[PDB]
């Protein structure tokens, strides 16, 4: 293909083969087996580009004691927020000081296009500031006015130990997403990232510690899904799991957190549509169709993954996708030019295609794309459109969750909310138009908890994030998420003496 | 052995000749179930009198309630309505309540054994549960981002949960409802209400308030019937977005477990064993009679009921006394005496439960001070107040919920010491400090992790603060202006006016 | 010319039999003034007929008011009662209102010109004003801050400002007073209300109202008079916390300026030159309407009217001939006919003072469509509906507040354009922008400078929102949740729990 | 007096002559008639430490015009709360890179000790801090239950053009409690400082500068009260006065302000007193009382001027207050141990002497000082009076020097009464152990500012402002960026309303 990229694994940035350690109650250790886990590059075939501890059952709770010391003992929900603030905004800066060795990793390990990687760099370290700068201003409520006997409080506080699970898709600004958020709310944490992708996780817990934030409020564990998984969702010392990832794996956690009433976050996948009307910018929409698709290959739980297109405009929108689609750069992860990169895994691209195939058997019309590239290289899928799509296909239900747009037409606004809604999934939705009405009106009656007007993927720190009906459950980001990790405390006080209940 | 505080039942009281027979209420239709089978309450406080019969719901008449809830809100009127539109029908329920007053409070005592007293104001209150909530339900916002870039505008916008399955136990029945329905529906949620198979008359009346107040049909249904199988139901239909259960930690671990198979939503508010710190410092008449209050009301089947007293060593003997003595005093038997204070036990297997409680106590080796049988087997289900000393944390009746006017009495010496044992346990809902001193009484009320605590006080708050728990006794915050949030989903939208920057470039 | 669309007043009408002595409300007390000495209001719909009449109050007789609010504060209940019983009382006033709509509307129709249907919707809003405050007085909140140290506890407490001199305009009596006392009041303050000499009659039942709802003497006072001596005493009281006026920049910059010598705080509620901007997309039909209602609402005596048109060239003549069709067949004239759409102008001298800045607008030049005259001078004050096109933004009718039914159309090419021509004004109050387009809707209502903005309507507000100007049409925001913190203080509280840090080594 | 710090005539730091210029659309200028006012220090032999402008009314309008540029046209409202935030957090750090040449300046130009002059610096980079933090997080609110057919948006918006006038007490404080909030919230800034106290401003408007903030964002002019203060409340460009400093200058502001219907900000005197119960501690209370009255030589609108004592404390109190006032080192603000500078003034040191004569026959009882002290130098003795009643005219009247009014009660209603017997109603200090008596007598104070065991700090996570006649609209914490902000209500209707003409 014309726009394919081909790696070169010459590059000296593939001699660094960096070796890493969790890190838990401030120190950097091994698991007590001495076992590890490599990472090869999925954009560059056989080169190992990281390896960390599998940690065992055992060393998942050495990090959860740690991090109940921490609460229960320890100075950081003691703390004023303004101390926990600038702890927080040093750890920002040092993101920074650090940004090119950071991307660097997420692109290698994530396959990634580096100057993408580079850029969610940046936005993690604008992610801690957000959070630091919110951290010192939480509130409660007085209620001054519930009888001149009495004051009614309410107090915010930490919802104490939180195992925080990251997904191999986007693991730095995950992490970044939800351990600024929690320990700004005086918790204390332990991360767990994607046994893909844990070079990053841990160099984050290592800059807090050179920040230094006190020892077990942000430790890191390494490893596979089960031992930490299992362990983080039925320790009882952990008051809460925070995940990210497949609705599988999400309502399995879920299910085992409730068995001790523990409390849950959830952010999972989705179907998201974009909405195309007949009176958009044409060639904005086009532009937002490829990005909403293509962005970091389609591995993106709030990707456009359904275009969804008004009658009278679906040749002249195609036309400009197609186009679009046979020249962006895709390939090599560590080219400035490339603007999407690898498939994460073997099994993953295996999953893609598969989907792909059903699409075809379905009747579906294969517009381009379809297939592995670079085979011999690394792990690369070709951007892929199908048209002809229909509602009970199962490339228009299920996440393929790789660069696959399945195409769907419509006539009016109503029935495009009943198509957009017609999912379990409720994460994302744009709307495109230049109308008032129908962008207002349309983005209002689509049950979906991250939405775009004229715009897609790019969020802001300002803003809460989650979804509806299968897609999540709770908020982050913003102020929501200093809720999501804070428990309320409801006083009423009485000065003097209440009134005798025996008489 | 026949004590004088003991208020004897009257098998001969009119009220008790009235056997009220109640329907469903799904889609605006008062409904039997499909089987035609019913449940009988007898009155706990009254041998054999049966006070109350509703229909038993299978799975299908469940699901078939939860299909009205998806149309009204799918289809319906109400979620589209303003906030006004349903502030003013929710203001409509409540002058029903307070209109329909003195019924209600007679179905409450004759099915729970609450004394009519306290059921009357328990009834008053929730009118004002549902005034509270109609006047917030129309100012419920959220955010704009107006400094996101000129370009853009960042919009969060609230909207309903959707269809909201509430399970509220026999311990209160009116007022739970009373704290959930109303904020949910004022969410622009729509309903169906499961209330427990002993306790069932009030909440049907509340759902007939509701059509006759003129909500919209779907928006506010109630079936009756045994735990299950509605509580799974409603906890597995697809076309539920979310589940508020109270009652038991046993069955809202449960029905959470079964939730989550769907990343369903879910509200608990759960048991606890709440401890009242006594300082050295307290006003000792005001403690005492908050002691008595917080262990004795409603039997002690109360979830933020004072189960645990921790007192400060050498106030210890001189509380004691004046606990003992209200203890003895106070009126506790027929619910439908406007003198009683202290009710009837739900059911036997409950009452039997409460004594068991109390026996491995005894073999425990903690003191009994008071109380610890049956009174007047004949007549009802009455429990006497219980009062144990040197209990140590070990005790079972220190640690499990007993959920009987039984109260355990453990001393300390120092604020430290209080927060250790205050803490000790792996409940979280409520907690009472009694203290003049500033220091104490804040830093010892900041230290505790429970969710609903008071000061120099005890059990009575307001619509005002949000109530919760924390660990093991619940998830989410009902009440106040928290209530809205949990019935709510929020909604960011990114608003480019105009076009983004072209990613492909 | 007789105008077809004029309705001639009836003066066989029976309601202009009625004859009202209304008194002052002092210290829950109706009372004359100490002189006698009153004030009549004739109809200005109806010449001669006399339809109220009201205590001309000294500067002693206001001052007396002032000291009831400050007993009402300093000692009496209010301030000290929970927010949920002065909430309850204020629903009752609510109830009153609705129960005495006809009796309400009636007065207002008959002292202010207002037209009976229009005035019968505002009685009813007015209702809804206390009832939406009512709901949110007793949900006011402030701040705790539990994370500035272990050893601290930061509190942030809601109390009311005192007492409030709230003095109200003749256009709006009854619903300036309904936006201002429920808020006040509801914070806690007591109030003494001073309504214009025209229009006292509506202020003054209110307060009888608040009175038989039991609201507590004192709470709310009501004062009538001229302008002096009310407004410099409320202004100069050293008993006066605060003082809210509505009305015309002139009387508010100068109450402004006495409030300021003693540090009284201030609410202003001023004019405006408002304008609607209309672009080439908007929906034709719906734009014509809200054009007219904009212009003609209450006989354009507004602060909020849409006195500029500026509208896009493309859809001038399709605008206008939309407007002018309406303009000739909506029914103005007889108050008490219940199709008057339309009513009269509020008194002799402002009818002449209209008719100089037609006068003046035709000087100058621009091109006058329609009315331009008083119509009916024998049976009352009306003007007629008036129309001018080629207004260019230098002329006196572009720049200043008319306040009647007078329309200045001016066109603009682009939405720069009509940005930067809706902010050539000293004044900042209202703004309407008629667009199908997302972009240039938002984007202009986000770059015009005014406080109260409606995209593709207009009038038409909301008690969930609040209100208020920029530049020289206020001072504050009124309605919402806003309009509670004007009427509130904030104290901030650093507690230290022990004892601090030294400062003496 | 053996507590005094002689001034060290010869300290090299003050032979260091500091000019100024002002700032204003980026540029650093002189007036266009090139006059400057010099500032002597106060602590010292008549050393002159600063020089700057005298600003004419046009210099003035100008810095208004360049406002009013940056406001209208210029990038600093159209960026996103993010990157105003960035620029802050700049400033911020400069502050503390710069914080002895800072502190320094304070120091020799108002007469603050040196020691209070670094942690005051040290605060107004937290001020700073927090205020960049909170920018980037200002909302409005979207009503969406008003009608299927509409959507109500409340929009904050910045005020525009704010002129803000701050004292000769704490000039670098005030402009960091006041500036940061402003262009936090989008505004644009003209700040005019004291005659006296020009130096630390002129320096922040340059950190602002080397920060990278756009031109005309923050500008910085110089000079007497008029025509300053006249053009700030009088130009139809400056949208809001944020005013602090006396009632008397307050009101004449605010009088002027009005009659184009300026939006005002006052922040006024104060009397506030700190009421000691039977139950306080004892040492930790009578160190705050020192504190209150001390800090700043009692040149402070938040002093506890006034103590309220219950009777049968009252001794055990008065000890410890005496032995702390004449154990206490005042004199060389230079010195690192003073802990009470100089007088600002001849003007004020003389106004406060007055005061203290005029508490004497009136009949309050002198318990210690009493005196002006030097020949180099301005300065006044540690200062309390006993047996003070109501009506003395040290009782009710801002006195703004080191001079403490004792007065007694016997119960908390009492204690009340006697607090709330003033005009002013800017701060208030409690001290008990007792939880009823701290929250109940806190509540019931008409005080903005209050503390519980406590006196003098503040946080800035919390809002400040008085209650009558202390002021009026409330700064810091999230409160004082509504100060600086509009809200625009918009009820937008989505397709059509329903037709008026039917
Ligand atoms: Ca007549």
């Amino acid at each position: 293909l014309s726009n394919f990229i081909a790696p070169d694994s010459n590059d000296p940035r593939l001699r660094i083969k960096s070796r890493y350690q969790m890190l838990v109650d401030g120190k950097s250790v091994d698991a007590a087996s001495g076992s590890t886990i490599d990472r090869v590059s999925p954009g560059h075939a056989g080169e190992v580009v990281g390896t960390w501890p599998e940690a065992s059952a055992d060393d998942v709770r050495k990090a959860v004691a740690a991090a109940r010391k921490a609460f229960d003992a320890g100075p950081w929900p003691r703390m004023s927020g303004a101390e926990r603030s600038r702890l927080m905004f040093k750890v920002a800066d040092l993101i920074l000081a650090r940004q090119e060795e950071l991307a660097l990793i997420e692109s290698l390990e994530v396959g990634k296009p580096i100057a993408q990687a580079r850029g969610e760099i940046g936005f993690c370290a604008d992610l801690w500031s957000y959070a630091a700068g919110q951290a010192r201003a939480l509130e409660g409520q007085t209620h001054n006015n519930i009888g001149d006997d009495r004051l009614g409080l309410v107090l915010r506080e930490p919802v104490g130990v939180v195992g925080i699970i990251t997904p191999w898709n986007f693991p730095f600004i995950i992490a970044s997403e939800r351990v600024p958020w929690a320990i700004g709310s005086g918790c204390t944490v332990v991360l767990k990232p994607s046994e893909f992708t844990s070079g990053t996780s841990i160099r984050l817990a290592e800059l807090a510690r050179e920040a230094g934030i006190p020892d077990g409020v942000f430790n890191v564990v390494t490893g596979y899904g089960d031992p930490a998984g299992q362990v983080l969702a039925e320790d009882p010392n952990v008051d809460m799991v925070a995940f990210t990832g497949s609705v599988r794996v999400g309502t399995k956690l879920g299910e085992i957190a409730a068995r001790t009433v523990k409390r849950v976050g959830l952010e999972l996948g989705g179907k998201g549509p974009q909405i195309v009307f007949a009176d958009a910018d044409l060639d904005a929409a086009a532009d937002g169709i490829a990005y909403g698709v293509y962005h970091n290959a389609g591995q993106c739980c709030i990707s456009g993954s359904r275009l969804l297109v008004q009658e009278g405009i679906r040749d002249a929108l195609m036309e400009r996708l197609l186009d679009i689609s046979r020249k962006v750069a895709f390939g090599d992860p560590l080219n400035e030019r490339t603007k999407i990169g690898a498939m994460i895994s073997e099994a993953h691209a295996e999953k893609v295609h598969s989907y792909v195939t059903a699409g075809i058997t379905s009747g579906a019309e294969l517009l381009l794309g379809g297939e592995r590239i670079g085979r011999e290289a690394g792990l690369y899928y070709a951007p892929t459109v199908f048209a002809g799509v229909t509602p009970d296909m199962s490339i228009a239900r299920e996440e393929i969750f790789g660069p696959v747009l399945s195409t769907l037409t419509f006539k009016t606004a109503d029935e495009a909310v009943a198509l957009a809604n017609a999912t379990e999934f409720g994460l994302s939705a744009s709307v495109w138009s230049t109308n008032l009405e129908t962008a207002l009106q349309t983005i209002r009656r689509i049950r979906a908890g991250r939405c775009w007007i004229n715009s897609v993927i790019d969020g802001t720190p300002e803003l809460p994030i989650g979804g509806y009906k299968k897609s999540g459950l709770g908020r982050e980001l913003g102020r929501y998420g200093f809720d999501e990790y804070s428990q309320f405390k409801g006083v009423h006080v009485t000065l003097g003496r209440p009134a005798p209940w025996f008489t």
